[PDB]
């Protein structure tokens, strides 16, 4: 028998050919749906699915792109914003890692910075290298100045641009690189090195005196008519800077625009299973924010600015908290393209096995349907173990846990063999008679065995051989049990 087989017979029935006595049920818990992976010869879908998280998106399309190169796909949400797919839909990923991007259409941000993280209701989580940042939960009342710093390091002389000045492209400030427009040049009278040029073309002013005013004192905080000094009264909402370049100190002032962070960016409604089978998958697109107040930006780039992440925060607590796939079935009765992400184990069922000298036959049979709501610790398939002979089934091994084998006695063991009147010496059954013993006038009985029926001329007897055992013998087998050929 199998190790995990079971008995189904009892001790002394008939058996006919082709008959069930054993069988192993094999189960699947957690058991969501049930797959069909029909089992009949060697279908081509047998591998049984269980999925317990279906996923039936919103408004939310895939198709076949191969632009940008050579292919990929985009999906798009409620009017068509755009969750560009950054990963193919066999990333084998379970969490904490991108499957979504937005679109930067405002956050496609100008050269250089001065961040003003102001009153946003960022995340708290330390960046520990692979962060770019914090993420933005709720709250927006972000303030940026863009002011377009160009870092470039060459030499007054060198500096045909000269500084303090403002000039078209033509002539640059830069000795690496080139320039984008108006060219105001700031050099703090700075001797063999620099730092980055702050280009201030915006509000361009002459201001002089700066460095005593109410106003502009390194941190600004200046409002849409914040006085720096009497007389000229700001008009715009942007900041009151200053730059000591020509005539010693002055005062150049720079746009300044307001990067207000809505609520979460939105994932309309996806209808993936949540209460089914206690796994709960969700996605929440939450946009992240780089450097903070302190790193304001230097560097010349359209530098990426707040990078929207599709977290996948699924259920509570699990093995990798997802062991998820997110392959794409079609959405619905329209032939349309829907990504999906639910929950597979593989189940295993072993192919058939015909009949041979110590084993028997082995058809496994499935009990399930294409999709159906089951309960954990549900019986999948049944793997019946049949017979070859038929006759009667007997040894049934009582033991504890460790039904391993079954005897069955078929029409061959027994043979009719005739003999004597059959008087009435102890002949009776039970009794065990040897080849060549004596009997009823010293007639040879040319078979051996155990006697089970006497005829009116025969002794039909189950056929045996004995073994003479020396005393002493180290004995490897116990009363009543079970032997193969050639066993000890």
């Amino acid at each position: 028998l199998l190790p995990g087989a079971e008995p189904t017979v009892k001790n002394g029935d008939r058996v006919e050919v082709g008959d069930v006595l054993a069988e192993t049920k094999l189960t699947t818990e957690r058991g969501g749906t049930v797959r069909m992976g029909e089992d009949n010869g060697s279908s081509t879908h047998r591998e049984v699915e269980i999925i317990t998280a279906s996923v039936v998106l919103d408004t939310a399309t895939v198709k076949a792109e191969a632009s940008q190169g050579r292919e990929h796909y985009v999906i798009e949400t409620k009017g068509g914003q755009r969750f560009n797919l950054l990963a193919a839909p066999g990333t084998k990923v379970t969490t904490g890692h991108v499957v979504a991007e937005l679109i930067d259409s405002r956050y496609r941000t100008q050269t250089g910075g001065l961040l003003k993280y102001s009153g946003v209701e960022i995340s708290k989580k330390g960046r520990a290298k692979a962060k770019q940042g914090y993420e933005v939960t709720k709250g927006g009342t972000l303030l940026w100045i863009p002011e377009e710093t160009h870092e470039v390091n060459k030499d007054i002389s060198l500096l045909n641009v000269e500084d303090g000045q403002l000039v078209e492209a033509g002539t640059e400030v830069v000795k690496d690189i080139f320039c984008q427009t108006t060219g105001i040049v700031s050099v703090t009278q700075n001797n063999d090195i620099l730092r980055e040029i702050v280009i201030k073309p915006g509000d361009v002013h002459v201001l002089d005196d700066p460095d005593t005013a109410a106003k502009y004192d390194e941190g600004r905080l200046v409002n849409a008519g914040e006085e720096v000094f009497p007389g000229l009264t700001a008009e715009q909402l942007v900041w009151a800077e200053a730059v000591d370049g020509t005539d010693g100190p002055l005062l150049l002032l720079r746009p300044v625009q307001e990067l207000v962070i809505p609520d979460e960016p939105p994932v309309p409604s996806q209808d993936s299973s949540q209460e089914s089978s206690s796994r709960s998958i969700r996605l929440r697109a939450v946009q992240r924010l780089q450097f903070q107040d302190g790193e304001r930006i230097k560097s010349v780039e359209g530098v990426d600015l707040l990078r929207t992440q599709l977290v996948l925060e699924s259920e509570e607590g699990s093995s990798q908290l997802s062991a998820d796939i997110e392959l794409l079935p079609d959405s619905k009765d329209p032939e349309t393209l829907r990504l999906q992400l639910v929950i597979i184990e593989p189940v295993v069922i072993r192919r058939d096995v015909a009949s041979d000298t110590t084993h028997g036959s082995t058809h496994t049979e499935l009990r399930v349907k294409d999709g159906q709501k089951v309960k954990p610790g549900a019986v999948i398939a049944c793997t019946q173990i049949q017979c070859k002979e038929a006759g009667v089934v007997r040894g049934i091994q009582e033991g504890s846990e460790a039904v391993r084998r079954l005897l069955v006695e078929r029409e061959r063991d027994c043979v009719t063999l005739d003999l004597d009147v059959t008087a009435a010496t102890q002949l009776q059954p039970g009794s065990l008679i040897v080849a060549g013993t004596q009997l009823v006038d010293g007639i040879i009985a040319p078979e051996s065995g155990e006697v089970r029926a006497i005829a009116p001329g025969q002794l039909q007897l189950r056929i045996a051989r004995p073994y003479r055992v020396s005393q002493g013998a180290v004995l490897h087998v116990e009363d009543k049990g079970l032997v193969q050929r050639g066993d000890n």
